[PDB]
């Protein structure tokens, strides 16, 4: 008698489970920039949205449902019940909060740990088995902030880290050098923003290494300034945020590019934060930069680069910094 | 020498002429939803982007050049001034304000998108729709198979997932057209809706009329209203225009002659005598509008277009250019 | 310390589950074709292929890992083992005979049969929760064999059908018409071949019905002759292997679009063959193409197509010229 | 009243010509998988085919054409007559003589130079202004005979060259180390063939020198043996060959990837075949692949690799060797 009824035949019952289920946490501009990328690449056959703001959650996936007909997701779903976000194969953590004026460091990293104690537990407690990856600043120590809370071995707990600033850095390189970015190679690692490093030593094109062409590249002997490069990168988001109010399409991109990897089992190299106790000399439980290998099982290798004693250094004033911070908040 | 020519040997005198350059004009949410879009479904080898908000202007070209590094479009540039925007194929124009307004606004942004791009098409977005692709026709001086507006394409596209959800079935698969003139006044082709090719009005004879007991007369007023649901809840919408809009853009440079319900001048057919931007479903590649369906319609739906043109016509003779 | 132990530092041990396997069965032109179109499709995050003839799949195998770098599948591997197929979401049959000189078409069925009795309990083994997409000649008859032999529900047994002479009538159409085969509308349903049916009544653009705009469509006394199109599409095959001695290209491109509904989820209808006793005026256990949602659990609902009493009747005699081949066949 | 002027309404009476035109000479295994492999990156508005077998190219393209409704590739056409291929903005060569014996070198080649002043006349006739891109072999010279015998200038005249090579490479280099191909990093140059030269100080992952951690890399005192990796690149083709009869996938995955550096003006850089006279020390009209920028204009741009004494030689002996045979070449 019904319409449906009368056009369809139903001959099987619902069992329906996610296959490759992404939970995106947090609809800001990052958020939904995380999103759109994510659903135009077709990496989920589920799309999940969790936030505190109803009303605005509500109205990022009906938009994004009434994209439907041209996407291949079939499934959005949201809600501020975590239920919403069960056997996820990835969550992403783009929520926090934002540092007011005078609040000081230690004070807005504690206020980011007090809403991911309420965040982690519902993603952990909904999809056991999932891959975290943390977007949200400062990355390096609230990557850190949700392995330590959601008890998960280390190679399922990611940092989006300097993915984005070595692709800024690539695409810099690209501009000076005429080519593009994808035939142009860098990498910065280390603590997240002003305190991470080039290596100088690895940027090359077509594996011609440009520190060899030009030895005083990276210097401040260097007529060229390419040591500015990297501080155009550092500051080009600060830049971006002075004049749109935020920034999103890259960073959006920058992570679905790591879902990717992930959700296809790649083993592509990124520079994106990982715990790395134990190498590149670093003692303390501390989350950096280094050249991971990502697949479906997170961060399964990493890349040993070869530094100089400064680069190394350098790594090591940042592992106490960060380790410092963390061994003052109340978790 | 310079390290960069130290590691590269130059071969040859380069000139940039774009190939398959677009243009969005306006980088709010909307312009902004299609770049992006347009952006990751390959479409351009060049995008520009222009607006009269310097600063947002510049940091929305940052912030999509950050991202170079995972898209497949060379260079992006953008400006107030409208040089940037120079041979492009296609301008997406999501700029406005009323009407004689947009007019005044359609003043400055159409003779200097000619310009530039003397042979492009035309996609207008902006609200009103349908009067707005008007007058960004008269002011281009193009003819009219080369200006299109957006018109009911996406509130089709909402029309078919509604009619998924309702049936279990994917979008792609359920088929339904929304046609005349955009918004409250827009057209729910009953007799056309069906599934696999078979008719839904005739398993169903009440589908969209007031005794119908499943009430898919509401399904029509639900995509009317959600827009303004959609409003409601975040403030404004975006991602679901800015994909329907990549749709369009992408059976226009890969010259697709796929037939969309978009809104073209259609004087001449449908009973219409004046000069009026209605949405029909129309075969759209790379000439822009070469081909409009004739859907059968009824009586009453034929008088429910006529009235259409005759309220865009009553406005669109009191605009001055 | 060897090379990638110095370069490489293991933090992880991998037991490596694939989670969107595809299996291709059968190596020939048209099994390749499958193959590539899979690919380049990013539908599977592991690829394997199976036949009997162990160079020409050794060969094959290490053509397409050649092109990994181009390719977003990681893993590609084959065996005459079907080992090498375990964990399979989706296994695709596209293994066959060829008949003879010589041989009836029943013999040369059977002998399809004995082949399809030593694949289809190997592949159930190693993948007992995948679907099954039969792609061999005659594919009616042998996706039954399949479903028959495998035990399978009959969600997950699933028939090319007429598939791709579905595709091949819209294209046929959107050359008559002028228009893309994305927006020309049109159904051959039934038996796969010969006997299948063009649905008339169905065929559209943007809704616009056709028949009722031209009452003599697909009759005889059509001075059009759209029947002819009919004609085209059963003949097609044939016109291509007259010409290049055998199809490939569409047929793959036909079945990867299966094969992303299926991964993806997507529940879009297709005119595929599906065990439809019971639907249709049909009484007996065979396969029919009728149009199907097409999703993760296979075939979860048929769409129930108004035919005329003329249409109803070609369907009933291919069911029973069906059915009454499959009781001279020896299981 | 025809149906189709019944259901459309013709608004604008318009012309031809289209936009991004791909032309594929030749429709051998490995021209028709450049074919499928660009019609599936959608790198083109048409596609043209030509060959002088007509029964075969007139069934290729119907199949592809069978498959419109799977790509969005408006327009494909074929024909043994060249005006087919009128405004292609590339066209891509795979046509050639294959081997017999008693190889007078310039006499299997001299016989393709025979059948180029055929073809490269024909294809410059209908597109003035295309790109040339040159896969048959042997690459280097016949992509000098394609330059010669075309009147073009050399930017837009490319050879396939060690593309495919240096692909093949990274792969086995991805699979030495456990990492995807995409991330490793290495370049084959040089003439293609037996004599292609491993860059041994190039290659690389996140830019860590393999040769710097192992300066024994590439030798034959190598305990790791990675000498017989570019061996077993150079023998790979013939051990594929060897198995399933020619190669196709992976030859026509690189080259669709060259493509679209091409017709999206990409500007990467390539390891590809360029008239390379007056670099890299160098003074005879010869092809030889280098790193090269590919872009809208064929190759505008090369990369300069620093090279070891021993491999500079290496690439003047084969750029004698190259002039040695095209001397006696009669055009
Ligand atoms: O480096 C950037 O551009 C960048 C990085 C992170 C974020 C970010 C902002 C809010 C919430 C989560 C993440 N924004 C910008
Ligand atoms: O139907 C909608 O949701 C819809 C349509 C157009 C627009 C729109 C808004 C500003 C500028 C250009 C276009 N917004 C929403
Ligand atoms: O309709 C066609 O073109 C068509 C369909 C199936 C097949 C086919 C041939 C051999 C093995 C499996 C399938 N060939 C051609
Ligand atoms: O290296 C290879 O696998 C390879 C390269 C070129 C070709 C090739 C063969 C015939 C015509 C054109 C190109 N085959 C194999």
């Amino acid at each position: 008698a019904a319409l449906k009824d009368q056009l369809i035949h139903n001959l099987l019952k619902e069992e329906h489970v996610p296959q490759n289920k992404i939970t995106v946490v947090g609809v800001g501009a990052v958020g939904m920039a995380c999103a759109i990328s994510i659903l135009m690449k077709d990496l989920a056959d589920e799309l999940a949205l969790v936030d505190v703001m109803e009303d605005k959650l509500k109205g990022e996936m009906m938009d994004l449902q009434h994209g439907s007909l041209f996407l291949r997701t079939p499934k959005i779903v949201s809600g501020k019940d975590y239920s919403v976000t069960a056997n996820s194969k990835l969550v992403i953590i783009t929520a926090g909060a934002r540092q007011q004026e005078g609040e000081s460091r230690l004070n807005l990293v504690q206020r980011n740990v007090n809403i991911f104690k309420f965040i982690i537990p519902n993603v952990v407690k909904y999809s056991p088995h999932c891959k975290l990856l943390v977007v949200s600043n400062p990355v390096d120590i609230l990557t850190y902030v949700a392995w330590k809370i959601s008890g998960f071995p280390k190679n399922r707990v990611i940092g989006s880290g300097c993915n984005l600033d070595s692709a800024r850095f690539r695409y810099l390189m690209g501009e000076r050098l005429g080519v593009h970015a994808l035939s142009c190679h860098g990498w910065i690692l280390g603590e997240h923003g002003d305190s991470s490093v080039p290596v100088w030593s690895g940027m090359n094109v077509a594996g011609v290494s440009l520190k060899t062409l030009h030895p005083e590249l990276g210097t401040d002997a260097d007529k060229e300034q390419w040591k500015q490069v990297h501080k155009q990168v550092v500051d080009s988001a600060y830049e971006v945020i002075k004049l749109k109010g935020y920034t999103t399409w890259a960073i959006g991109l920058s992570v679905a590019d790591l879902a990717e990897s992930i959700m296809k089992n790649l083993r592509r190299v990124h520079p994106i934060s990982t715990m790395l106790k134990g190498l590149y000399g670093i003692k303390e439980d501390v989350f950096l930069s280094v050249p991971c290998v990502l697949g479906q099982n997170g961060i399964s290798d990493v890349v040993k680069v070869t530094l100089t004693s400064e680069e190394e250094a350098h790594l090591k004033k940042s592992a106490d910094t960060l380790w410092g911070i963390q061994k003052e908040l109340q978790f």
